């Protein structure tokens, strides 16, 4: 069947390189078809009377979508990068392009010209007085649901509405780039491939400097590398860009995803917070208008205040037989994460032990925006330890429908406990952690240099897109998303 | 003697934390030195008198620069992100932060509050009402590239390098965006590389048990868009060379790519030499540079000149026949001393003759146009000689600054180049490009003519802050 048809493409494109030049590339396109659309939208005004009297004249191209042949006279639709519009086709007056016109495929490329006129159904048409084929095209469009993503190319013309998606994916990161640029924040950029990997709990790619004869990995987060900035003072900063995990197939989760990272100093996380909820709700108003949206269901209002919850209370409220003694009580939680079916390692202290009974009995529930504030130290390795209780980070992070957008806290800038910290990491390696980080002695020594108090803050690009855009999935806001060979 | 400060210093800190919390974060910074300079600017309108007068009082915070201690007064000097101010600091005002003040050290970060004041040398001071210190400093101040983060310090007027690329970058996106084309993100790690002649970096996804090389463009992947329709999209984002051990080149840097349906390399001149022109006018006030002591101006219409013209230009021995007579041009070479390769057809060999003789001798903006076919596997060819293709490359100052053609559509062509590049990635050249069967199966939907572009970006920044080192645009640089 497809085979069959792309050979019969093949033959006429023999034929139209017999005839001169098959890809020409001499046409000035001048006129998109959804802008027409909208100058001409109204019909009570723009009959096919006032447009063919207007003598406006367009100068356009785009793929053949559809095509009525009627006789002596013929429609055909074509499809442009900003939509669709109807050509009308008379043999009396196009000759022998007419003859060529039969003989087009539905994806060939063409080029038009001509006035403007209405059909009798109400579409916006051109009167076509000059027809050509640019680009013959061999393979005929579609008439699984993984072909959507191994050939986006194909999906992007058939289903064009996927367009208006990556459309405001780049307007979303636009409005946050004029955001925070109107604060004074400078976006830089930092290395993608890092002696060390930091910044972030995942396991990255690995990659080899022949001439150097250099491992290096690729970034699991440009953190570190944003604070010796904030050392150097370069103080208000941010950063937009590809992170990189090597871990499991996964059809919720993309190897390369775009974060973004910022540092201001002299905030804490209580103005990282405010900036945080900002930036996402004007950006909202900016790319949708308002504040509210519907992801997965859910009805999400980005409008009012979101809610800030300590950890430790919110696990209490959800889990009534754990009382406030027991959060820090290593043993309790203990009984309480085997009450509950949750795998524990013996490493494990009181405070991955709540984070761990968050994770199973909270996150999904938190469907309105919530910061989550207050993490232990034992799974916060670069925040800050809170004055009052040093068991705790000021630390938050932002969730939306059950789903982490944005992490940030007041910053560790104290090198020697940051040296502490890193030392216990590397312990925590040692006992098949996969996750944990690495000592990294020059960021130490930046620390030592001296780092003003900072507040840093990372927010989750994709799916934040995902939640603006109203995606369930990841592979609708990509527009290559890693598939399985 | 270092590490003895450093012990000093540290024996600091460890009286700072029996004294209180050594690190604290509870600093609301609101004045920027370099702002109220720029505000208090006119020191005839803002006399001493004037600025105590007024009342305004300020709250900053910087690193400490240099101290002069005056018995019961001292000065002392602040630099914060935004540039520096002096303090006016009296014992009798501020007791015994006056005392802590005597025992900080230079690159201690410290606050302080108060109203403004000029000193007999007319210089803007803070009059201290109060002080603290918020970051003890364990290394006492001096590198360049391997601490970035020290020299952003001592050497301040970096930053200015490193505000003007974030600028540049902004400006070419206004420019590109008020034209309508949409800013796109494609993958950083590609199952097969492509879209330049460079050696790539490889890493492995351990979970799919897949080799996977980081890009060494997004060329195939943007042409992707454009057959999908996205006729008019670009891209500011890193790739990546895997190359040998170079000072003037760093393994990552950043290109912007774009694609334009119905345009040919004529019209993405007119687009190049815009853009580059513009965005010297937002970010210099004007279109003439000053870099490594050659004068640029951008003003006038770039040069568009054939890479056969120029050669010949340049080397008066080489006729018209030459150009396309592979022993003629092998003859040339060893006359002037070019080391060449056997599998070098008549293409290969007049750019290496360009390379050697000509580059270096393009000052001023120039176009060199009309590549031959065999250095140029993406690019059209010419309708009327198919040996050529409708390509450019432009120089200032002897480098390399952009580079654009009308886009190869053809997937018959297209295929037989990737079949060419196959032979000779088997003969020995580790730079040459790969199959592609996905690529040339998204030209077989059809892709319509295009022409696109791909401008250095580090080059551009370097061009228009007058940089001669890549690592002077560069925040972390590869050392
Ligand atoms: N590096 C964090 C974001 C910033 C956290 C605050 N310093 C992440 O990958 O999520
Ligand atoms: N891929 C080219 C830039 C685009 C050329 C036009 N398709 C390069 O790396 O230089
Ligand atoms: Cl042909
Ligand atoms: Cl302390």
């Amino acid at each position: 069947d497809e085979n069959k048809l792309i050979a019969e493409r093949r033959e006429k494109l023999k034929a139209l390189r017999g005839q001169g030049i098959a890809y020409p590339n001499d046409f000035r396109r001048e006129d998109f078809a959804g802008r027409l659309q909208e100058e001409f939208a109204d019909a009570e005004t723009w009959t096919a009377e006032a447009l063919e009297g207007n003598g406006r004249q367009v100068k356009m191209a785009g793929r053949l979508m559809a095509k009525r042949i009627m006789g002596k006279a013929s429609f055909a639709q074509i499809q442009d990068e900003s939509g669709r519009i109807q050509l009308f086709l008379q043999g009396a007056v196009l000759g022998d392009a007419y003859t060529a016109f039969k003989g087009w495929d539905v994806g060939d490329i063409i080029a038009v010209e001509g006035g403007l006129t209405r059909t009798k159904t109400g579409e916006l048409s051109v009167k076509a007085e000059s027809i050509r084929l640019l680009t013959k095209s061999l393979r005929p469009l579609p008439d699984d649901v993984e072909q959507r993503y191994r050939q986006r190319y194909v999906d992007l013309i058939v289903t064009p509405e996927s367009r208006a998606v990556f459309i405001k994916r780049s307007k979303i990161i636009r409005a946050m780039r004029a955001w925070l640029d109107n604060r004074d924040f400078l976006e830089v950029e930092t290395p993608m491939m890092h002696y060390i990997p930091g910044g972030a709990a995942a396991k990255p790619f690995t990659t080899h400097h022949n001439a150097l004869d250099l491992d290096l990995y690729l970034r699991v987060a440009p953190e570190l590398y944003l604070k010796r900035l904030t050392v150097g003072g370069l103080e208000r900063v941010y950063e937009i860009n590809r992170n990189f995990r090597n871990e499991g197939v996964s059809t919720r989760h993309n190897p390369e995803f775009t974060m973004m990272e910022l540092y201001e100093a002299y905030a804490t996380y209580n103005e990282i917070m405010d900036l945080t909820e900002g930036v996402i709700r004007d950006v909202a108003k900016a790319v949708n208008g308002g504040t509210e949206v519907e992801w997965d269901g859910a009805k999400i209002d980005l409008g009012p205040a979101f809610r800030r919850w300590r950890m430790d209370e919110a696990v209490r409220h959800h889990n009534p037989e754990i009382s406030a003694a027991d959060c820090t009580d290593r043993d309790a939680l203990l009984r309480h994460c085997e009450r509950l079916k949750i795998r524990v390692k013996p490493s494990y202290g009181w405070g991955k032990l709540l984070l761990e009974i968050f994770e199973a009995t909270v996150e999904h529930t938190l469907i309105q925006p919530t910061f989550i504030t207050d993490h232990p130290v034992e799974v916060s390795p670069l925040a800050r330890a809170n004055d009052n209780d040093p068991g705790y980070t000021d630390r938050f992070e932002l969730f939306v429908n059950g789903k982490e957008l944005a992490n940030g806290f007041s910053e560790l800038n104290d090198p020697e406990d940051q040296a502490q910290r890193f030392q216990a990491q590397v312990a925590a390696k040692e006992g098949g952690d996969d996750e944990a980080m690495h000592y990294d002695a020059d960021y130490i020594r930046a620390l030592e240099y001296g780092m003003a108090p900072t507040g840093g803050l990372g927010i989750g690009v994709d799916r934040l897109v995902m939640l603006l855009t109203g995606s369930s999935s990841i592979r609708d806001v990509l527009l290559f998303p890693y598939m399985r060979p």
